[PDB]
């Protein structure tokens, strides 16, 4: 009975009926989105609305919609044509995927260029990649995705080890037209193979590693209610799923004595883009919004026990609709399990003569995704001391393209001919804050350093700074490393035993930010990239950093448009969006596939306790 | 037969035989420091030399003396008398700590500040603290402690709880005086318990962990041969002990094919520095060297199984020698054990449809070490993908003070009363680095944006830049998050088939380096700390950035001296120390036993091998 409960089939299933009954799902529409919305703030003692917000496709070319329904009711509540040369084209279809390389093979221009560098059309396979938004005015108002080539020589071939470079197209994936094909010249295709299960590249296979067994003999500590409800050490939370976000944490408190005190109502990864730096033609409109463009979601794993999750696992199998309304699970879509973390305290005290140790534990929430080549691991913890952290881990197939002769500033080299295009992969948290409840505010904190002189005449002082961010005009930060800068989320209204504002401060990586010259399409469709925090006071349609429809749509919505506003955030109902990436120089090492990397942030008690949390903590 | 093996009790007792023999260690003397020398460069086909370098401490007051012993060969080589005003005091002895409380228990000052706030004299904890080089002339060519009170009010209790705040108390640990007890004025002894082991502060224990099993049903995949040289997963080392730095690693190396490839000759933790922040007269002086002074290795705990190192474990018990000379074991001192590491290679391929996913592990090595309220945990770790990776956990009980009235800019409030002085932990590794041989260099490689127009018109391109460092006076370098700096270890003679320069690249954490004043005392004594990254021309005798003695040791020895030298570092021996700290304004969270907070920095394979060195590790 939890509002915050996970959609069930039988939910999709009604949501297409009451689109069918209402005229709204005929033959020639497709679901491009579709996701339950979070219930509106207070909603007590009021009885639950469950409402599902759907994105409509028309294969005919006609208006898309964006419809909200009642599922507990029957009914339609909105329902509006948009036009997406103004807001945005609707996230990819799954179908539309296929779409270029089929329709491309039949297109003289695409054949003349696969015939000038002597490739069999049965073996060249494209990536079907987002087109952004660039200087082809035709494309305004159109459904374009751009395709580049790469050989697959046998069934089981990595295609990726043979790009096909100086060569892309477009192609209009509703009027099903080859819009343009872009031939700048031959370059070698690459020709060593990238297949790392051959025996003939891996050599033989190891033999020296031992078995790691992690059981847990009376289950694990942690309980699930309600399908999606976590009950572990302390910490209250609910776990979603949306085809868009992928996992969203809703919910998140811990349980300190009696009172069960909120920290963060809602935690999910808005975004994530993946800008290429490589000025050729060839590539350089290439930007994956892997959130707003394809729907993360959609293409979660299923993830096997002992190999993509190890020890004592909890799945949940999220359901999500198919392009015509029907559920699909993603079975073991979403790993949950706790696991050791070492020492989480340890003192031995010469004068007492007690020696005391303790073990962390943390409580992992994960799923994986699949996006063409790449494959990205999103993973939540909450640990025994109070501590919040995510990681994203990034692995897969590096895009390639090829190595040019006499090298390049914006492309390494892998194998022979083979190369890779510099890019970032940069994701933004939106974390909707509950600090002790929603009357929140932010303060920037700097490390202050002092002079030698009067009051520190030893030159060893040093101090901190917290300066508020009163408005959104003043909330938006960059990082300052050097300065150990960090930002603090409090609630004024709620003070700890020593009269002290309760909070949460906010630990960064300080990884660089978006790299893009800021007058470049990317740095104004992914401008929320170029800071490292915002702050918004929370409005309900204030949901992505890039607005809500993100193919094929300009500069306009998103964070830059929500902070105009310049609404008071001090004491506030607020929102901080948190922007944290990779910047990526491939290497050798990274090919033919590579080994993960990772990135992510933290957000640590600060005051909020009136001590340690963990002294009930028992030995061994 | 290794000449990197560790030091067997049999070799310390003969260290204490030649010693006595040559009329060297006598009742007077005492053992300050005891270690092996490691081998001279080359050493190849040359018979074995196994040498101990020892300080000589003489509790009557005479000179003490460096002297460096053959044991292999029953000698003396060098003996030299030190003049301790000039080139440092030696290291504390452990016997020394005591002296302190016993001394000033009889001392009318101290017993007229302790009755003047109604302190029981046998209740009286006293810190024996390092003393440092301030105003204090009478101090030089003296071994001095400076003593901090704390009240103990039963035999269990903490007495970090309650500290005595306005006094502090100087002494001459040789001649056992008190020179100087300083009383500020009274402050408030805060009253409540820091108990953490006690029901009513803990109230009931959790009974909601369930356990955790960690096991290897086969034993661990690393083997150990000659006591202490390791062998795992391609990786190669030998894991050394040393009184002062505690673990180091030897000859790290990874086989490649049939090629053993150095990569670093010696990795340590060459000096650790706690600086404190708070300029009061009472604690304005306090700057811990946790390794120069204290020793670190000397104080390592015994680790219990199950609780300080859990899963399948083998120990290193490594000897050190007493004051007199007579060896002492630390039982259990060093964990080793490997551990899963979660995804190490993913990808789900549509096209070949063939789905891989692999499982990292690592190989740890840690010790943990106590420094009276402190506890210091350090691990080394090698990952299956070739990164190495060093992290240090900090825990214990905070240092406290009294809170004052209305506040304080360098002090948190911990409890009703009850101060915490700002301060900060900060390490230097020395990493002598061998990559592929010990023809090395550094680059500093910095991201590099790029202005939208010609040969860049949608703006997109970005690149990076690597400047390496050709001499000593140009390779103190300092962090640069903005840019994504990092610094590149390679070596020019050796390429991979590529025909690139192999190489690994340094990743630091980017946190504030030392904060002090640079004209203070301690922004002198460490000055590594000052800088993240140097680079010196390998010497034998530069060992440490802080010199080889650093208790009342001004300025004058270490990586400043070093770099003067100006040496050519552009394919050459070379030695990169990188400074890294914490910066801690301590929380309420923090109190009564810190939760672990951790720093490091890890390094990764930048084409140092010719593809991924993981595609033969097997599926499950
Ligand atoms: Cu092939
Ligand atoms: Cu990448
Ligand atoms: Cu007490
Ligand atoms: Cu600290
Ligand atoms: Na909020
Ligand atoms: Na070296």
């Amino acid at each position: 009975a939890s509002p915050f409960r996970l959609a069930s089939a039988g939910e999709i299933s009604e949501v297409q009926g009451i689109l069918r009954t209402a005229g709204l799902l005929g033959p020639e529409k497709r679901i491009a989105y579709l996701g339950v919305l979070d219930p509106a703030r207070g909603a007590g003692s009021e009885a639950e609305d469950r409402r599902f917000r759907v994105f409509i496709h028309d294969v005919s070319g006609a208006r898309p919609q964006e419809v909200t329904v009642s599922v507990t009711n029957g009914t339609v509540i909105s329902a509006v044509e948009l036009d997406t040369a103004a807001t945005g084209e609707l996230p990819v279809l799954e179908e539309e995927f296929e779409v270029v390389e089929q329709l491309l093979a039949t297109d003289e221009r695409w054949l003349k260029a696969l015939a000038a560098r002597n490739l069999d059309v049965s073996k060249v396979r494209v990536a079907p990649l987002s087109a952004g938004v660039f200087e082809y005015a035709e494309e305004r108002g159109r459904r374009i995705l751009r395709g580049l080539a790469f050989v697959q020589d046998f069934p089981e071939d990595s295609a990726w080890a043979h790009p096909v470079d100086g060569l892309v197209a477009y192609v209009d994936v509703v009027s099903k037209e080859v819009t343009r094909v872009i031939d700048t010249g031959v370059f070698p295709v690459p020709a060593e193979h990238g297949n790392y299960t051959d025996p003939e590249l891996t050599g033989p296979l190891r033999t020296t590693q031992k078995p790691i067994s992690i059981t847990q003999p009376e289950g694990p500590s942690f309980t699930v209610t309600g399908g999606n409800h976590i009950e572990w050490e302390k910490w209250s939370l609910d776990v979603g799923f949306d085809v868009r976000e992928g996992v969203v944490l809703h919910n998140i408190a811990f349980r300190d004595g009696d009172r069960l005190r909120p920290i963060i109502n809602r935690a999910s990864i808005a975004e994530m883009v993946v800008p290429y730096g490589d000025p050729s033609p060839i590539r350089s409109w290439q930007n994956y919004f892997d959130t707003g463009e394809y729907l993360v979601g959609q293409y979660a794993n299923s993830l096997e026990l002992g190999c993509d999750c190890l020890g004592d696992i909890t799945y949940l199998s999220p359901v999500i609709s198919d392009a015509f309304g029907n559920p699909r699970e993603i079975r073991n879509g979403i790993c949950m399990h706790e696991e050791d973390w070492g020492i989480l305290a340890k003192h031995s005290d010469l004068w007492s003569g007690i020696n005391y140790t303790r073990r962390n534990r943390r409580m992992v929430i994960s799923f994986f995704t699949t996006i063409g080549n790449y494959d990205y691991g999103f993973y939540w913890y909450l640990y025994l001391d109070g501590t919040i952290e995510f990681e994203a881990k990034a692995t897969g197939v590096v895009f390639t393209s090829a190595f040019p002769e006499g090298g390049s500033d914006n492309i390494s080299q892998l194998a022979p001919g083979l190369g890779a295009p510099f890019h970032q992969h940069i994701f933004s948290a939106r974390l909707d804050m509950a600090i002790d409840g929603f009357t929140n505010r932010v303060e920037e904190e700097d490390v202050v350093r002092q002079t030698m002189g009067p009051g520190n005449e030893r030159g060893n002082a040093f101090s901190r700074k917290r300066t508020v961010l009163t408005r959104e005009s003043e909330a938006v930060r960059e990082a300052d490393a050097r300065t150990g800068r960090t930002w603090i989320i409090s609630n004024p209204e709620s003070k700890n035993r020593l009269n002290e504002p309760v909070g949460y401060k906010l630990h960064a990586h300080n990884q660089p930010t978006l790299l893009a010259d800021p007058g470049s399409s990317i740095a104004r469709r992914a401008a929320f990239a170029t800071k490292d925090l915002w702050v918004t006071r929370y409005a309900d349609d204030e949901r992505y950093p890039t607005g809500d429809f993100v193919n094929q749509h300009s500069g306009g919505a998103g964070l830059p448009s929500y902070i105009a506003q310049d609404r008071d955030i001090d004491g506030q109902d607020i929102v901080v969006w948190h922007t944290f990436g990779l910047t990526h120089f491939p290497r050798v090492e990274d090919w033919p596939i590579m080994p993960v990397d990772t990135v992510g942030f933290k957000l640590r008690p600060e005051g909020f306790f009136d001590r340690s949390p963990v002294l009930d903590v028992p030995a061994n």
